[PDB]
């Protein structure tokens, strides 16, 4: 009876343990699904990052290209300004 | 009055890189939206990639929990089985 007593206690033990197994199988395969989401969303963004580098890079060239127009319009004012002085001495 | 010619000229030329500018500041400012545009988006991506991951963290520490449970009734049953053995 004292085996009486552990048999049951086994019962209800194994059930335990079987209770939390299913748990575990829901949680493991929860987790398993929120890391492949995490991964898939991991990847979209790495294209994406791609994309706006490139994107960083047109708008940086462009803005270079400004600049570059701004400075020869400014070397083109300094000569005008000579010319100018020189067309107002004349008179 | 080759003065008049020369401002001519530099007038002329100063009309011609304005109309450049102008040109390249329309492309600047389209190139500038697209930019923003595809920030944006890495911010909605960087987002859901943070939901994600909470989640999965989350998740973890529930397995981690019930894997405390499991070890202890694992312990139990060892117990429960030595003595059962021992007749």
């Amino acid at each position: 009876p004292e085996a009486a007593a552990l048999r049951a206690e086994l019962r209800d033990l194994e059930l335990e343990e079987a209770r939390l197994v299913q748990e575990l199988e829901d949680v493991d395969r929860n987790n398993a699904r929120a890391a492949a989401d995490l991964q898939a969303a991991q990847a979209e963004a790495a294209e994406l990052d791609q994309q706006e580098r490139q994107h960083y890079r047109d708008y940086s060239a462009l803005k270079r290209q400004q600049l570059e127009l701004l400075d020869q319009l400014g070397n083109v004012e300094n000569q005008l300004q000579y010319a100018r002085v020189q067309r107002d001495r004349l008179k």
